[PDB]
């Protein structure tokens, strides 16, 4: 089992990102209780960054299943496919 | 062996988890030489996040052994238990 | 295959790392196109951290093969080997 995880602003909020059996699953906190969130996306490995434009946080996910990353964005309203390309 | 990087402040600090053989320690950096750090616990695989609130940092740990994920937070003064739970 | 992820800045600039096969690579953006940077070195896990001194970006990557983790270095002048050692 594998874990990313990122953090923004001053409460702070915390994302966790797990990779276990082929599936990457999001826990959450935003200052109350942890939860699960979103994000639900194939891969063995993950890794993650996110900035704040003003209050409103960028997350990017890399999704690894075998020999391929893909990029899952969130900009305030879902996530959707990044245009990252490996080499 | 694995490991997770975080850094904070204009220094920097840095501060460098590594996985090996089921035990996750800390190695630091504040500005002179790389010396060992207080954290010392369980896992097999790690990812750390870090904010400051002022000039105070604040660290959270995520120790994974097996299919479970602990969280352990630096606020100033000793490593504790986070309230962290998985799925 | 595993990866790291970094970012600073507005636009945001974004670095990921991949472990493959020993080697760790490099895949960047910075506001238009992904493109492969100048990092090239051995190891099976990376970690990364950036900080940044005004706007001008320091990155550090953990590259681990086997036992030991090196430190790589960008400070604006291309890669160097940093000082870093483990327990
Ligand atoms: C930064 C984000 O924080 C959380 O925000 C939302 C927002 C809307 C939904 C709606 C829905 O999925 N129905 C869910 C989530 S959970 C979690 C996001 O995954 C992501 O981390
Ligand atoms: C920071 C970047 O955010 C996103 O930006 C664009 C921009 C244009 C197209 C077309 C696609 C994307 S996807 C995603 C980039 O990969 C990268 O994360
Ligand atoms: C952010 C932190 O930087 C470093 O700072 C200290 C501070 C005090 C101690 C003594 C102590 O509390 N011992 C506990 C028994 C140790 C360290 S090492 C390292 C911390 O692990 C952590 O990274
Ligand atoms: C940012 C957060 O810091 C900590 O906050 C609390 C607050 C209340 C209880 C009860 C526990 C924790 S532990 C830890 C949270 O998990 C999370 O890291
Ligand atoms: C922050 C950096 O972003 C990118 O920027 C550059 C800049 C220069 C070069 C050429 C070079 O090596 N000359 C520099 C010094 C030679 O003495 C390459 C890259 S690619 C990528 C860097 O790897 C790193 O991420
Ligand atoms: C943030 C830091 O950036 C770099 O900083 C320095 C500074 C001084 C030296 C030479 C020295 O005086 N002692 C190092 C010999 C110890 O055995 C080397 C480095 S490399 C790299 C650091 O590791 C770390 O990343």
């Amino acid at each position: 089992m594998q874990t990313a995880a990122i953090s923004w602003g001053t409460t702070p909020s915390i994302r966790v990102y797990t990779a276990n059996g082929n599936k990457i699953t999001e826990r959450c906190y935003d200052g109350s209780n942890w939860y699960t969130g979103a994000f639900n996306q194939a891969g063995d490995n993950v890794s993650a960054t996110c900035w704040l434009s003003g209050s409103a946080v960028h997350i990017r996910v890399y999704a690894t299943s075998g020999g391929s990353t893909t990029e899952w964005c969130w900009d305030g309203d879902g996530w959707t496919r990044g245009a990252y390309t490996g080499l």
